[PDB]
């Protein structure tokens, strides 16, 4: 719209995948995203 962002607006967690440019203010928010891409997962026979 018109009103921009001044109060909040900071995401240190930036995706590692190449070309991608998704950032998150929280870690979990970034980890859950990484899923979208194909990469070695910390899980194997089981995961929560
Ligand atoms: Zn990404």
């Amino acid at each position: 719209g018109s009103s921009g962002s001044s109060g909040t607006g900071e995401k240190p967690f930036a995706c590692t995948w190449p070309g991608c440019g998704w950032r998150f203010s929280r870690s979990d928010e970034l980890s859950r995203h990484r899923r979208s891409h194909s990469g070695v997962k910390p899980s194997g026979p089981s995961s929560g």
